[PDB]
């Protein structure tokens, strides 16, 4: 639907969702503050998800200025449907279970999550 | 020095996910089982168990005259990892956010809601 899309892409898409406007340079900047990718190997990236119809752009200055096209929640949501069907025979709660079983959650942390169920 | 990390494929998950189930399986077992629910060749299904040995997913032991195939790994370490690095690539690593984005979407009658609760009480 809001088709494939592979790990560098997420974050590319997560740069633009937070900033809601973001140049190529901008992109570039925040990518390379935790990996070590040229700007060309970026700006390809920006390339495909603008070619895939995931981002467009206006021109702000001659800056072209990159957005979503893409609902962020819509496309996280199909996303985690299709990996819990992937990697646990298709339930959340095996997801949760297993995560719970795991991580040693902080008190604040369970406390949030018992406040996000609790919203209907 | 410990071996090299790889990802899984869906398809793969297919596979480790009934050797989990039988804990110990033929390439026969799993060409059987696989093949109920996809239409893969048995060729294509021996793939996916030679690609999961190499990787170091699986090991085999000869019971009679045949390899019977079985994990390498735990898989409730191996499946949290797995939800751990898809968490940070997708939610910036917040669970709370995965968790939050799909009760704002799924329909949750209370009774799937409960054994939620149920899941961080107890
Ligand atoms: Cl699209």
């Amino acid at each position: 639907k809001t088709y494939e899309i592979s790990s560098a892409e997420w974050e590319v898409m997560n740069i633009i969702w937070m900033k809601k406007y973001a140049s190529a340079n901008n992109i570039i900047e925040e990518i390379q503050m935790q990996k070590d990718w040229s700007p060309k190997t970026i700006r390809t990236l920006i390339t495909r998800l603008y070619k895939k119809g995931f981002i467009d752009r206006k021109k702000d200055n001659k800056i072209f200025q990159y957005y979503s096209l893409v609902e962020e929640s819509d496309i996280k949501y199909k996303t985690s449907k299709n990996f819990i069907n992937k990697v646990y025979k298709g339930g959340f709660n095996s997801l949760v279970l297993n995560f719970v079983e795991k991580e040693d959650l902080s008190q604040d942390e369970i406390e949030e999550l018992r406040n996000i169920l609790n919203k209907k």
